[PDB]
């Protein structure tokens, strides 16, 4: 809902989930060539990352605070989609996701 709640996910959100030890994989787009993924992009039709949302953010791209939520939805998403539970980068989004929602919870 506007620039307050999303500049709070940029300057609060992002930021806290950026910093993170856990965050490096996630700061760009899955790049299936480098890491030997052949199907990675036939199980994931709508690729996202931090880097993207970011870029995002800082460029006025969203309309609303959801749509930028639903993008750190859609990185999540596509990460347990993907991967098996118990697999190092799944352990990794879901410590990204448990630090995003105690950071949503004080959403202006
Ligand atoms: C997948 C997958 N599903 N959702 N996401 C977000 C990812 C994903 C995205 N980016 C990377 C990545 C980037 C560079 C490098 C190097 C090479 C260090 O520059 C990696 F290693 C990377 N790996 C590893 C990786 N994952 C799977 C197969 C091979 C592989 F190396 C992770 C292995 C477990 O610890 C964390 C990194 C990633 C995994
Ligand atoms: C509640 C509640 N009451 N009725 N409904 C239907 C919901 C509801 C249901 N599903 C979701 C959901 C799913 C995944 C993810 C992530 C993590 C992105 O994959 C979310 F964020 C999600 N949130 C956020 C959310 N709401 C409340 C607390 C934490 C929280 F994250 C919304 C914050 C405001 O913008 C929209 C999403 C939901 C809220």
């Amino acid at each position: 809902r506007q620039t307050n709640q999303l500049q709070y996910l940029l300057r609060v959100v992002l930021k806290t989930l950026w910093k993170h030890q856990f965050a490096w994989p996630f700061q760009q787009p899955v790049d299936a060539v480098k890491l030997n993924l052949p199907d990675y992009y036939k199980i994931i039709k709508t690729p996202m990352d931090m880097g993207t949302i970011k870029k995002r953010l800082e460029n006025n791209y969203y309309w609303n605070a959801q749509e930028c939520i639903q993008d750190f939805n859609t990185m999540f998403t596509n990460c347990y989609i993907y991967n098996k539970p118990g697999d190092d980068i799944v352990l990794m989004a879901e410590a990204l996701e448990k630090l995003f929602l105690q950071k949503i919870n004080e959403l202006p």
